[PDB]
């Protein structure tokens, strides 16, 4: 459960400003796999994506500026299986996919998407590997600070995303006016704290609702709504890829919950089941998840935008995979040597 | 009709600052007393009042506030709250003015930082602004805008609050915060949004056993959990601090509070409902209705903030005297929610 934070751009500099066709043919496609590309190439991707999308152009954004706040954002990740840099980039990687394939500047500003994008690349700062609950119960000094007012961990990542923006030579909206800049961090907040899965399943019945009734761009409630959506439907992106990369992330989930579980014992409490490696048992929890919490999720999306039809119909085959591999995977938890490849 | 409370304006000036801020001790020798009873002010002195205590605090020099528009601040807080009546601008500002009696008498600048106090104070200002009367219940049940835009999250009317208090300084030349840093701009926001949801009763319920748990092992002026639990305990304080008056404020309180809650408990009816037994005219017995609040929500405020600071032992003793000024009038007071004239001067 230790996980270690690796601190306290020339290259980026020279070439870091690349046409994204030369990253992979497939890069603005539903089926590029973003964790495919090497983790040293992910800062120059960051910056060729907000070069396509013209948001350097467009906000007049200082490119030295632009490098120093995306090495600043990605040296904030820690290293736990799942919660680090390579999982911020493929959610930014999706929201860039969104801009690209559906028609995201006829439903909202061009800052909000800006926000969208910004959000994805620090909607996990300085992620501990555990989630809200053992926060609460480990009594941590995060918990200390937020816990009386819900989302523990995701005003920590909005909190360090405002420090980032606050140290010197990082600030990307530094000309921004003070009410745009206001703007910024009011959008980078609200989208950060739709990650809290316990928001998601506050505000679903409203956006159900948005669904049935269309969506109407002159209602301000409505951009705040699909904004959560979008941010929720990148956060699980991983689960719209191939059956090897729902696999592998299944891998890497569980290998980070199964030690937060382990923790939990140490520390003489009883983890939820889903956590422990003792009695968690992954094709039906996975099969439940992909039920409840990401298949309704690409289903509004499908709903809003036709689009992301085939989103949908991925995440739904991915869910029939893991009924049909159930049947050769017969243990709780991972096996000895914590790899899913058997399957 | 009676639950139709209207707004001045949407969401005076120059006469505010022509003879310049008055000094505290020329609004009253007792401003600065826990006797002093704030609803005795002309409300067309509050502004000036409002301005006189930032001004004694020495908020105004410290900050280099702008005083022309400090002035248009108060101007539009004043003109934000509608006429219910409890929830109007003599309540919000009885609840500043219990602010600054506990920097004067409790001397906050030893527990707190200046920005938590100058935070502390504007949000007793905005803490209600536009409230309609109505309990976050209410917004929930009668489907309004309110629950629309806040009810997924809880504290419907608190969230408004603090949103009606950021348009307020979003208004051309009413920021009185706009030269402060990146970094203090945000404390204030942070500190205001946090204080003003202190307010839901919800809230508090959720962080007494903390409280308590603070209480007990002492206040750290080193921990930041303690500043944020002492900010949330104080706002309380003030947002409940008429029962700290004398028995005639207390009476006078209960006839405003009842008038309300009963035109809401009429209002629910009208829609078909049922509303809670507090809110029904018809069920309501106001004597041991105070009584329950009184031991169950005000008390252990004060008892509280007694065990924080021994300077504050006449606020509890004053809490437990009106407490028992209602156990005599329980025996006698025969009726059913208020009298057919709403007038409880019969006591
Ligand atoms: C951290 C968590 C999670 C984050 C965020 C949201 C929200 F944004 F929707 F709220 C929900 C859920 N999470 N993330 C995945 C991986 C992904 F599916 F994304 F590929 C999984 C998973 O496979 N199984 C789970 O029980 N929880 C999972
Ligand atoms: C609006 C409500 C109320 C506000 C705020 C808080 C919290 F901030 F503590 F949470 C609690 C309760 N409230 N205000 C009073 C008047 C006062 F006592 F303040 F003089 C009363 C009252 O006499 N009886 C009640 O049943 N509720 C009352
Ligand atoms: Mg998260
Ligand atoms: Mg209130
Ligand atoms: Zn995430
Ligand atoms: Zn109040």
């Amino acid at each position: 459960s230790l996980y270690k934070k690796a601190g306290f751009y020339t290259k980026l500099l020279h070439d870091g400003i690349q046409p994204v066709a030369a990253i992979d043919s497939n890069f603005a496609s539903f089926t590029y796999t973003p964790r495919s590309l090497p983790e040293d190439d992910t800062s120059m991707a960051i910056l060729s994506m907000l070069q396509d999308m013209n948001f350097i152009n467009n906000y007049k954004i200082d490119c030295p500026t632009l490098a120093r706040f995306c090495l600043m954002v990605k040296k904030g990740y820690r290293d736990p299986p799942y919660h680090n840099w390579m999982h911020a980039f493929s959610v930014s990687h999706f929201c860039y996919l969104l801009y690209k394939n559906l028609e995201l500047t006829n439903y909202l500003e061009d800052i909000e998407i800006f926000a969208l994008f910004i959000s994805c690349m620090c909607h996990d700062l300085d992620h501990r590997g555990t989630n809200n609950s053992f926060q609460v119960a480990s009594k941590s000094v995060l918990a200390a600070l937020y816990s009386s007012e819900g989302s523990v961990m995701e005003r920590h990542h909005f909190a360090q995303a405002i420090a980032i923006l606050n140290t010197h030579g990082c600030n990307i909206f530094d000309h921004f006016s003070r009410k745009d800049y206001q703007r910024m961090l009011d959008l980078m907040r609200d989208i950060i704290l739709a990650t809290d899965l316990a928001h998601h399943l506050r505000i679903f019945k409203d956006l159900q609702k948005m669904a049935e009734v269309g969506y109407d761009r002159n209602n301000k409630q409505h951009h705040r709504l699909l904004l959560c959506l979008l941010m929720t439907s990148c956060d699980l992106s991983d689960q719209t890829k191939g059956w090897k990369t729902t696999r592998k992330i299944a891998e890497l989930i569980y290998k980070e919950f199964f030690s937060q579980g382990d923790l939990e014992k140490a520390m003489g409490n009883r983890p939820m089941e889903m956590m422990d490696r003792e009695k968690a048992y992954i094709p039906e929890l996975q099969i439940s998840f992909m039920e409840h919490i990401a298949m309704p999720i690409y289903k509004l999306l499908q709903d809003l935008f036709p689009k992301a039809a085939e989103l949908y119909e991925r995440v739904a085959s991915n869910r029939e995979h893991w009924t049909k591999v159930s049947h050769k995977f017969t243990i709780r938890g991972l096996p000895s040597n914590n790899s899913l490849d058997f399957l």
